[PDB]
């Protein structure tokens, strides 16, 4: 069992740079339309409060340097959406796949491609955390950087990179500019929410070591839906609802154990602890790893 | 803010085909005017448990090589074997033949695999190639010929192709010219690998990357000798470490400010203590899948 990403090249066709003076970031040209951090703009201005309606009309087309590989690209106009700029040129990219934006939601998971200076350097899987975060691997220059899924040759793009937390933890926004969380793209120190436990994937986590043969951690007891939800918010797990039972259903099915059966073995691990013990290698639960990874890796 | 990151896969997606022989279909490697895949796409299901691949070769003509480039379809040409390969000749050659090379890893060096089936990519990870000349990957039915590669540049070095899996759940397969990483045979039956070891110089590489991201709890004010490192590593099943091994990781030592041997003697300690519950770059394991050149290109 391993995190996998998804096929990159679809979206590297995609990227590009955005110069605006001296500072540089990632763009995702899609049509006649390039896409990025509307902070591209700020010069220094990023300290303290940017007042951004304010640094856009002081900027004309041709202060954008957009760069798609060897090729320039004039900017034709620009308009601002949320904390993304829409900059419309003059070419439309020969290499848009289909394409859908898409607002993911808190444990699913995304593909990252890292770039810098809009060229890709890797890919990697990521979970959008409960808190709003995603606990991402991201260097300087990494703003604009998309997530992806993609379901049958279309990308669904759900996220661009804008910042890192003091606590080391990513935010951004989706491809609307709205951002994930209670963010805000300033030059300041920003707290996220406590970060909870995403308890469908420890449960998905715990099918995927069942099916390894590694069942130490099961046991006879009982627990209703409600009173697992009481014993997990007690140590910052998230409550699990109906549809999540639903959702481990093809996993209960495989191994023989009922979904709240797997609550009341996750129940004694969480008031009791590992001991030392180990599952699938670690003492830590993994909750980045979903039902449908382990479903389809199984 | 460190993980296993994979090369964007682009570059090696739009070579990726489809070869079919019969019921059988395999993935393909589509490099100028030639396909390369597993030799064993000419088998059979009466076949696969002890085939003779050159006689089932010269009763196969190469109006039997079905070839699809995604929609298209392309005409063999021409055939021949390479060890456990097929190479085919076609009619037209790849436009989105990347600049590549054909090389052999050799053991603790990583690589991403595009894993693909039915000629499409489906998903990519890093893996490394095991001491015992296996790897730990995530392959299923339908995977064989998907490839392993690195990228540097824009070359694409090619490295590994995917041939089987062995009772154990970890995989073997062969370079680009078809010889294979370990003792391994392509047949249908149960086979073993020698026993693998821990890449101690991965591990090091790795516990220097945690100096870098701030994790320094388990470093200490003790030293040792390459010798006295080496005792300690060969009884919990580590490789021994080499002076070359230590000129590897010069760079990193000059980063962090620590002498490789100093390193050693914070390993041989959690070697001989644990980890007491404490995890490092996230990890309650010693990860041994990044190299000295992975880490610092993150
Ligand atoms: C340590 O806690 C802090 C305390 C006090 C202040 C702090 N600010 C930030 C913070 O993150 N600022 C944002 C930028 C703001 C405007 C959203 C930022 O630098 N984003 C990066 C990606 C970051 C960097 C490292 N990996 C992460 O992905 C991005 O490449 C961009 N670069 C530039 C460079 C020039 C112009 C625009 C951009 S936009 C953290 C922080
Ligand atoms: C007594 O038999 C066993 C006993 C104990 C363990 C065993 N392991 C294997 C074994 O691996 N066989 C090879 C094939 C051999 C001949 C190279 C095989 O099926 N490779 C796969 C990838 C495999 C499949 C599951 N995940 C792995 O990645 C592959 O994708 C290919 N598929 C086909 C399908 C039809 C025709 C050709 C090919 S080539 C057999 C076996």
């Amino acid at each position: 069992f391993r995190k996998m990403a998804f096929p990159s090249g679809k979206v590297e066709g995609c990227m590009v740079q955005v110069t605006c003076g001296t500072t540089t970031l990632n763009g995702l040209w899609l049509d006649d339309t390039v896409y990025c951090p509307r902070h591209v703009i700020c010069t220094a201005e990023d300290m303290l409060n940017p007042n951004y309606e304010d640094l856009l009309i002081r900027k004309s087309n041709h202060s954008f340097l957009v760069q798609a590989g060897n090729v320039q690209l004039r900017v034709i106009g620009h308009s601002m959406q949320n904390c993304l700029l829409r900059l419309k040129v003059d070419t439309s990219n020969p290499k848009t796949p289909k394409y859908k934006f898409v607002r993911i939601q808190p444990g699913q998971t995304f593909s990252v491609l890292a770039c810098y200076n809009g060229s890709p350097s890797g890919v990697y899987q990521c979970a959008m955390r409960p808190n709003h975060t995603i606990k991402g691997s991201f260097l300087n220059g990494s703003c604009g950087s998309v997530g992806f899924n993609i379901d049958y040759d279309c990308v669904s793009f759900c996220y661009m990179h804008h910042m890192e937390l003091p606590t080391g933890v990513h935010a951004g926004t989706d491809l609307e500019g709205k951002f994930y969380g209670p963010f805000v793209d300033r030059q300041t120190a920003q707290a996220a929410g406590t970060d909870t436990t995403i308890t469908l994937n420890v449960l998905a986590w715990l099918y995927a070591a069942v099916i390894n043969g590694d069942r130490w951690f099961l046991n006879r007891f009982t627990t209703t839906l409600n009173d697992f939800n009481l014993v997990a918010m007690k140590y910052n797990y998230e409550p699990l609802t109906q549809d999540h039972v639903d959702i481990l259903g093809p996993l209960s099915a495989q191994t023989g154990i009922a979904v709240l059966d797997m609550c009341a073995a996750l129940k004694e691990l969480l008031q009791n602890g590992m001991n030392g013990r180990t599952i699938l290698g670690s003492t830590i639960l993994e909750d980045e790893f979903t039902p449908f990874d382990v479903v389809r890796q199984q």
